[PDB]
């Protein structure tokens, strides 16, 4: 095909920027587009199998309902690995939830699921600050054949 | 800030009663306001470095989503660390999702994204029981700086 | 009761063929009905626990929006363990997400919430070829008692 036709709303391009790899599992650090970093864990077996190494191309996938939004952290530091700060571009509200995009510095855009009442409790708007927060076992990684 | 805001529809405070740490990753046990539990497993990276014990206090994030509702386990042992059984409090039906927030015994409130079919086959109505199931893997935890 | 009553559209039936424990977790292969094969995982303790061992008997339960669906994968290999083949049957659309479910070769349906915009993308509709991609992390398993 032309691309990877998939449903999730965010398949951003990579370049591996450093593989670590336990006995278990393996965590992948991906450099994207505009400057972003976004870490992505993979079983052992996937890392080897995959060919994974430092400074390959992959694609990292995460379904838009893994997508955390967060506006204030009020200085907790979380669990999750990824805390991606941008502005908000776009929503578009459904029923009970709606799509939000943020655009990240650099220009890459992230697409959260949410509920409508958390756009209104955190007052989402355009322009509005807010990071994504994923954790790195929800990114689905994917290498060229 | 006043506090922490972020989109999850369940964000508990508690203390930790038990921290159980393996060489790739960590359980953590959550004592909640109510009286409920609920297990959080997170890296051992992360188990250092949010500097975990037990004593301390966290807040432990579920994205709605991520939570199963079960009204009938019939004998049936699950996987998932995290079984909560409470009553239904309130449903408010969207187009093809819903949310159902169950009170749990001792107060907390736990709210759940389930679709509408689901909540029809169960038999979902104010007042009847049913247990919110949650992934210990499925629960981020925020630690106060 | 009649059965085990819980939200999750994705309930299967199946008998393992194969486990394989870790010191951490334990990769459980188990054949569904229709002949089609699903991976899961779960702690070490879990799978001690429920009693795991090739030939019994358990139960698979996959959330519908932890289904990704994929039409075209261009060649890429992905790190989910479970890419299940399939045509699609039914696809009921809300006002954000839709329901979609395919039928896999043997019999079995799978059903996954995506976005409206993901159905129209993917150009899905009766009959289309797609595959529904899902994490063996993200199964949740059941023993009968
Ligand atoms: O696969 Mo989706 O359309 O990000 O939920
Ligand atoms: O609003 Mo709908 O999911
Ligand atoms: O972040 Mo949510 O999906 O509003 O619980
Ligand atoms: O528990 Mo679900 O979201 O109705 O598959």
């Amino acid at each position: 095909g032309s691309h990877m036709k998939i449903s999730a709303r965010n398949v951003f391009k990579g370049t591996v920027s450093a593989l670590k790899e336990g006995a278990v599992n393996a965590e992948v650090d991906i450099l994207l587009g505009g400057g972003d970093k976004l870490a992505a864990v993979v079983t052992l077996e996937s890392a080897r199998s995959l060919q994974l190494a430092a400074g390959k191309e992959v694609v990292a996938v995460v379904k838009a309902p893994w997508v955390l939004l967060m506006t204030d952290s009020s200085g907790y530091r979380l669990s999750a690995r990824n805390i991606l700060t941008g502005t908000v571009k776009t929503i578009e509200t459904g029923a009970v939830n709606a799509e939000v995009t943020l655009a990240l510095q650099g220009g890459t855009e992230i697409t959260s699921m949410v509920t409508k009442e958390a756009v209104a409790e955190l007052g989402l708007k355009p322009g509005a600050s807010a990071s994504a927060v994923i954790k790195a076992s929800n990114v689905i990684l994917g290498v060229p054949a």
